[PDB]
């Protein structure tokens, strides 16, 4: 167990980011980032119907297209080990604007509907041995509403964004990661989380869900 | 480099805290910090005059006692290393309670009137070769002279306290200022707060320089 | 505020244009652009070696002439603007033959080398505060083949150059500009950029930046 | 004379475009377009009776509807001013199916037969002082104007070098007199090129500077 | 041509002033200054040489952190405009405590040696395109240039009529080219005279308008 440096909310064009898939990994990897989740947008089916209709970019990827996209990241996980010995982790975003939860799962294998309940959706994503986290709006919400009820539900909610910290988290004393929320270039250096743990995925989920041994890092220019 | 778990904001009953100052290095020893330091409260000649007058506890340490007050510690620092392989530093709270400033000096040596001007304190204690925090007030708290005027401040301090006991403030991070994580430690239950984790080799030398360059500086929320 | 007209990509026989600098200054003075930046190139050094062997003039600014070179530009600011009330904007074209790409940087103050790697030298150029522009060939290469890749990298886009559009550019809605990319005198009439923004190489460089208010105008 | 922001080339559910014409404007109102010109088809005899022999849509203004469509648009001139202060220009796209010309005028006041040569149309057009641009077929679609433009160099006060995302080269090379428009029919054709003009802002004013084209540029809304 | 308040002769913390960087830029920004000048110290040889060897501050930036400072600027240019709409200018304050000269270069690009003759840095400062201007010893502190002003009547841009809250009647007598400015080095010397000028807002038309004096006044901040 050496301590890495995590960022485990990161989006490509895939969904709504600004850059290639290739590019955000030569990114992260360039900037010594050891640990990284992809993690783009699932989206609940109203939202995805209005932008189809208005013509606007669905910003997500389909149920169709889900299992291409993690076919993108298994073999992504492998240029960005042999060229940065960096752990990439296939992760998603699933993204409920009609009743606001934004939820990511880090280490997934397969499509959840993000307009089931929030329950059911973790649920399923246990199931998986997903990593479940409860992300915060960015700073520029049904979760942060009730933290109460949703207590034991997460692995880690998200206690850091951006540039920005979230108090709330912390005062309860709740499990914390910190993340980019990445979707463009500047967008890199942000909070992270540093998290000491073997260097695997079993052992990063491990370490985020226990929450003994993981920091808050400002990753800056 | 490890990472080492760090607490520079650190207070016993020979100030305002609670504890004696064994217990409180045997709490924190036990509960596996590798670095404290303690910074007892200095404070304005105003403040003190005032409560000698109303009869109330001075809760610092006298110019006069300074020496006494880092003999102690010194004598700590042998203990908190033989006994737990921790890292004890002599520090102080410099408490000016009229202007409402207070900074904490890492790695102090000598008494420094806590009256005088901001950038006067500083560079005392930059002579002195001591670590220099902007403490932030603990939540259960005004409007504080270093925190309404960062942007003056921004090449005075060595860091700024984005975190104190269980309480995270912002206006640090947002601006990317250089910054620690502390206890502010008065109580028992003030152990399980936040704490810096920085990357360093473990001497006193080399912790004052990982902060001052605060590129391998992260925070830590220590619980039950 | 008023919509200025541009032209952000220009040479010079400093470099391989054909005319002399104060002869350039002039032309695009008196044909009433507002804002014009000089961008004499800086090439690699495999490419300059080659041309050094071949015998073929160098078409460059050497590193060593490049300080001379943005003091003879600070100079004819002074011209440039008593005579026409015409901002003229020391600038450079980072020229790289060997992997082709060609960066515009407006507002440059210090050399860097085309032989580094893109991203290198954008974050070197924004650290000088200055406006990077990816130049597109012109009808007579590797960013055009890697646009996605980098959209957050450049400031903005050559949508058109000399007399002709690039359509991918606008079809992706990236943010645009239009430059004659000048080294013939006839190269003075073509697509220009016309922005709004007060008349100050700062808020010329954030209008570029924000691309909201950026149209492209043929000089006829 | 300041900059303004024009779309010369605009369709509502008049003829084939999706949208209610009060909605049209609302759209481009709000997104602070300065000049509009909506421009249904009129179509060809020929094209008219294929489509009714067919039972499709006729997505045209019949010749009996045309002054009905007008008054339509004139009454929305009103509401385009007082709401948004934008000028509301009635217009038609004057669409030759059968031989392949599409026509766009802006401020007519008669119909014209779109089966008539290109050139007794512009004729016609010029007699109502309206303006004729040549428009350009949109990607998603052999066009007689497009080639035979060295004939029609000095037909047209303008013509297409934009329409919805894409830029037409084939107009900067020649130098030609130019417009960029959106072709709208569905909402989000509402970000597209647009011409931004040098001009008083008033109707006679706005096609005297199209047709100088030296204060006309081309402007992409996103 | 409207007019702008100035301030060409302002410190920060990088030579002696006691202020970071981006504070004193926030603090004229918000008192509405619309053109600043940064012009901390660079400093003699000799001057140097005497304060390594008393172990005094420096304050003054090296030739070898000349280009940081400058950078520093550069970026601080952005900010200063984004934020404030403030036009923040690259200067230096050439500073010779040997032979007792202070010139004030504004729009400065390369570093120059305050140790060569007053004429011989003047011409070096041309050859920058800089404005050059005769900085006037504030009242707090006999001067060289101060001493031979015929000498100097065509030497200078401009010479400091005012600094801090004092004026120097001796420039205005003489009927030569001034300005006015704060000498800022403590955060109470916003308040001050500045020069405020007629001109475009830029900096090449800032520069030729104090070049030319025939507008430009001087101003009281209170
Ligand atoms: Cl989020
Ligand atoms: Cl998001
Ligand atoms: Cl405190
Ligand atoms: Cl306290
Ligand atoms: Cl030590
Ligand atoms: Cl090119
Ligand atoms: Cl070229
Ligand atoms: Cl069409
Ligand atoms: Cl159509
Ligand atoms: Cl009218
Ligand atoms: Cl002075
Ligand atoms: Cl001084
Ligand atoms: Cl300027
Ligand atoms: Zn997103
Ligand atoms: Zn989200
Ligand atoms: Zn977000
Ligand atoms: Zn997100
Ligand atoms: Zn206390
Ligand atoms: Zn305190
Ligand atoms: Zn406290
Ligand atoms: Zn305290
Ligand atoms: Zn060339
Ligand atoms: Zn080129
Ligand atoms: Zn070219
Ligand atoms: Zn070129
Ligand atoms: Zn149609
Ligand atoms: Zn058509
Ligand atoms: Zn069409
Ligand atoms: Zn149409
Ligand atoms: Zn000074
Ligand atoms: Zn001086
Ligand atoms: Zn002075
Ligand atoms: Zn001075």
């Amino acid at each position: 167990t050496e301590w890495l440096l995590c960022d485990f909310h990161v989006h490509t064009n895939m969904s709504d980011g600004h850059l290639p898939l290739g590019e955000v990994v030569d990114l992260f990897g360039k900037h010594g980032v050891d640990v990284v989740s992809i993690t783009d947008h699932i989206v609940d089916r109203r939202t995805l119907e209005q932008r189809k209709r208005n013509g606007e970019p669905l910003g997500a990827i389909t149920e169709d297209k889900f299992q291409d996209y993690l076919k993108r990241l298994w073999r992504e996980q492998k240029r960005a080990w042999e060229e940065y010995g960096m752990i990439l982790i296939p992760g998603v975003e699933i993204t409920n604007n009609t009743d606001l939860y934004h939820i990511v799962a880090v280490d997934v294998k397969e499509y959840v509907d993000p307009s089931l309940p929030v329950e059911e959706i973790v649920e399923k994503l246990k199931e998986q041995n997903a990593l479940v986290i409860a992300a915060h709006p960015d700073r520029k919400w049904y979760l942060w509403a009730n933290m109460e009820r949703f207590k034991d539900t997460f692995d880690a909610w998200e206690i850091a964004n951006r540039d920005d910290l979230f108090n709330s988290v912390g005062v309860k004393k709740y499990r914390y990661v910190a993340n980019s929320d990445f979707h463009e270039l500047w967008h890199v250096y942000s909070w992270k989380t540093l998290v000491k743990s073997e260097k695997n995925i079993e052992a990063i989920k491990e370490a985020i869900r226990k929450n003994t041994d993981v920091a808050i890092y400002l990753m800056r220019k």
